[PDB]
């Protein structure tokens, strides 16, 4: 039978399901490790132990638990990201997608969620990984890590709560693979990891880690990096948190057991309603609960790891969307609204930075301002709203990409970076957002080659060609079809530094991506911060 | 007699002077003060004593000691700013144009040389005051003043070398203007002081300081404001450089006394000699002895009394050439030649910014490197070439300008700036220095209507139009024609700062002169260096 599958955790059944005029298998709420619950919370995950009968793999699992953003109730633009299922501390399944008739050994792509570490799914709509699986003859997986507290709190020097266990989770998940794909028909010496934001950051940080390096074979990063400056934080800053979580639930904070007991006595709710007291700054694009800079996951800094080529090497393909800040200041910044044009004033602009930068000094405020003031124009309010734009993009994604793929590129096997500027004609968030954080998902995972959900032609054009990218990439560490007569995305190299945009337009080649505003936040900006 | 005058200092005798087909008088080389010769050197300037008899006044006086440049001999672009008189200590001097018929109380305009206090002479072929006093009907008087150490050595303290006497001989050439103008036709009630560069930093001078600011009725500054960052020091850096010039021509150095007795029994070329030597960094644009904060000709700081008002109220006019640090490069800067285009390598844009902001920490270097650095381009010659005259025309001139301007406005009667950006197209230095700081003043005297020298008509109607400008805003504080078809030049007002350009071009008017530069040098930088 196709949809039944004999690994070596058991034997799994699942399912067929419709696909544009055709069909494929999908085997749903694979479980890869034992469920993470009652003591088991904050520790490193645990080997799934194997079952005896038939896994019904029909069904997508509960989602983590997780914040869940009820910022504009009813709202497709933010519900589609929320949890679209039970959430349950036990999450820890995968989804696999499988061409029909099953191949025998197909490049695989395994799916790794954003969330900004806190939140995420893998069995959201736009995470299905059927279009993808049927149109490029790929083996999909998408798996699944805890978020929040139960993911990330981090008390080094425990081993009941470590930090980083939901990175182990990611871990566990590629391990699997790499021990059973062979069974559905895919390749685990082809494999690629890819993800979003969080999931991109995750990405690079399983090229960072020696305890990941050997269970996939590339990498494609989406709007996120391991250097982001809110993917990690020190294990001082690790602890702090952790002891303020306590805090808030009026935990014994005299030993790491007596803290870890308390919060392991707490519902999962308990801890997601206190989570966000924990940030140090007011601040946005800041997570609570995040991976730690531990000595063991990273052996030492990201900064010396990529300096010294102390990560994987191999072929990456990477980049970013225009508009990369503009969520997080609909969300926190003062003059931002979802119905408005967002017009924003010279004094909004003003605390725009303050939150977009927390770490700041008022000398590094000031640069900041600066560097994205039009003094000509200071009062502009569409330029004030599109500088912070701009600031939040360049500084949390932007910026520590092109850190990283300039570094990455001295060691690495061959580069290639987008610029993906198409905004969506069917989205539902206003205008000012421009080219949104993650709206680059829906074209990778080929939503629009569904006619009912209404894009363009060309916006379905666009798609079969993002797709066709990132499966020949995974299948081959290019992304372009050797002896074709299309446009060619070149290698990024340390000299010439090019990119493509990823738009319905001809392809254009362009070099050094935001160059002058990477050299203030990258160069210029922390030697500023570190002299002062 | 038409040539005669009889003043409160005796009796002068003047010369017929062609200029444009018809002829005016000339009362060149009259003294204002005694020679300040002897002890008298580095001393206050003293009153002449009145003389029996008639002055002969039919030629130019000696200039003043300096140094002469060299740097290309028998060029006249660098030859035409060097003494054309015997130099010597003996140079308190004026020299007044008077229209024919003698008026009875007409528009004066006092001149006052740059030089960067450490040169310049009134008797130069491009002051000659014929052609202004002829055409627009105005007394025109050029003063002179001590440069150099015989000016500007200051030790603060002592009654025999207390700084500022330079100003002091100005001050007292306005005293003489103020006291014996009526005597040649002029009204003394209508005086205008104007002058370039360090005589734009005087003019700005003679507005702060309470003893001279009855002495005039409105200002002109070109290139120039008291503010500069070359134009003052304080009273330990001057003693500090009294004191090397000292060590220098190897003086007794335990006292004053000591020290200013030993400067005074030396040849003035020995002083010049080694004058260079007392600078404390390796710079551009820095002038060894200049004016001094002492307490007394500026009662306090420059920036408080602008801050403060503490300052004559009246009207002025004021600007800038769009390429004031061409000059400085090509005398200083590696990389930069006179028979080159100048195309300046990354290295040689580095050692630039080095040589022209000497005052600055690494940081404060990294800042003014990315402020003026196009990064998708750093390797293109010309662009570091124009960046580095940018660097150099914004710090030392134009921001401190726009500065002054900017507090000046708040308190005072009314403001004209002007952006001159015409390139004469005589010149004989070469293109990549552009509108040379420097290069305004030919027009400004209204050498172009001399046919002899090879402008342009459309020159010639520019330096008509500037010289009918500067003398109606010295006549009315206006330079407009009242009830006029030409196109206006606005006032500067704190709200909508406009400027115009002048050059061959219809008049443009323009908002915010070179802000963005401006706001860097002027707010960023300096709370940058403070801080670090
Ligand atoms: C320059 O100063 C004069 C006064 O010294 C100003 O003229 C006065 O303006 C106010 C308000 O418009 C009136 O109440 C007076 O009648 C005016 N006085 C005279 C004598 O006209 C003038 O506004 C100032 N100009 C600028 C540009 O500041
Ligand atoms: C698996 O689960 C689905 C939904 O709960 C159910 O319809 C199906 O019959 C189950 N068992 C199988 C396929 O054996
Ligand atoms: C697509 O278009 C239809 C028909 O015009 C519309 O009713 C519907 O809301 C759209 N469907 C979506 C956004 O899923
Ligand atoms: C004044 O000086 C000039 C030049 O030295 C001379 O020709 C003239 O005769 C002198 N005396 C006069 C005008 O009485
Ligand atoms: C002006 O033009 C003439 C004739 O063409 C030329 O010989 C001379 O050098 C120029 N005069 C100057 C620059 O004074
Ligand atoms: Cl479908
Ligand atoms: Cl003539």
């Amino acid at each position: 039978s196709e949809l039944l599958v004999n690994t070596k955790s058991g034997k799994v059944m699942g399912t067929r399901v419709p696909v544009l005029s055709s069909h494929i298998s999908a085997f749903l709420g694979i479980p890869f490790a034992e469920p993470p619950v009652g003591n088991m919370r904050f520790r490193r995950p645990e080997p799934k132990k194997p079952w005896s009968g038939v896994w019904n793999a029909s069904t997508y699992p509960n989602n983590c638990q997780q914040y869940v953003d009820e910022q504009f109730p009813g709202f497709s633009g933010s519900e589609m990201w929320n949890p679209n299922r039970e959430m349950s501390e036990d999450c820890l399944y995968l989804n696999i997608w499988v061409p029909s008739p099953r191949p025998k050994s197909t490049t695989v792509m395994v799916w790794i969620y954003g969330g900004g570490f806190y939140s995420g799914s893998s069995t959201l709509d736009v995470y299905n990984g059927k279009y993808l699986a049927y149109t490029e003859e790929v083996v999909l997986v998408s798996l699944s890590y805890r978020v929040g507290a139960f993911g990330f709190l981090a008390l080094h020097g425990s081993q009941e709560a470590p930090g980083n266990v939901g990175l182990l989770d990611q871990r566990m998940a590629l391990q699997w693979v790499h021990d059973n794909i062979q069974f559905f028909g895919g390749d685990p010496k082809t494999v690629t990891i890819f993800g979003e934001s969080a999931g991109g950051a995750s990405v690079g940080m399983h090229i960072l880690s020696p305890g990941s390096r050997d269970l996939f074979r590339r990498a494609i990063l989406q709007s996120g990096s391991p250097n982001c400056p809110w993917a990690s934080v020190s294990v001082a800053e690790g602890r702090r948190r952790a002891v303020e979580l306590g805090r808030n639930l009026n935990c014994n904070l005299n030993s790491d057991e007596e803290l870890i007991h308390c919060l392991r006595e707490k519902k999962p709710q308990e801890l997601i309603d206190v989570e966000w007291n924990v940030l140090p700054f007011d601040s946005i694009f800041r997570f609570s609960f995040v991976p730690v800079i531990d000595g063991e996951f990273f052996p030492t800094s990201l900064e010396s790891m990529l300096n010294s080529g102390n990560f994987k090497k191999t072929q990456i393909l990477l980049g970013v969307n225009k508009d990369e800040g503009s969520f997080f200041l609909l969300y926190g910044a003062p003059g931002f609204s979802k119905d408005s044009e967002s017009k924003i004033s010279r004094e909004d602009f003003m605390s725009g930075v303050k939150l977009s930068v927390p770490h700041a000094n008022d000398l590094g405020l000031d640069a900041v301002t600066l560097q994205y003031t039009d003094w000509m124009d200071d009062n502009n309010g569409i330029k004030n709203r599109d500088g912070l734009d701009d600031i939040v993009g360049d500084h949390n994604v932007i910026c520590p990409l092109m850190h990283f793929v300039n570094k990455y590129t001295k060691f690495g096997n061959g580069t290639y970076l987008y610029f993906f500027n198409h905004r969506a004609s069917n989205l539902v968030w206003p205008e000012w957002m421009g080219v949104i954080h993650g709206y680059e998902i829906e074209f990778v995972f080929g939503l629009p080659l569904v006619k009912e959900l209404n894009y363009t032609a060309e916006e379905e054009a666009l798609s079969r060609r993002i797709m066709h990218y990132w499966a020949t990439f995974a299948k081959t560490g290019n992304p372009n079809e050797p002896h074709s007569q299309e446009s060619k995305w070149p290698l990024f190299t340390t000299k010439e530094q090019k990119f493509i945009d990823l738009n319905t337009e001809p392809m254009k080649v362009h070099q050094r991506l935001r160059v002058q505003m990477c050299v203030f936040w990258n160069q210029f900006l922390p030697k500023l911060l570190n002299a002062t």
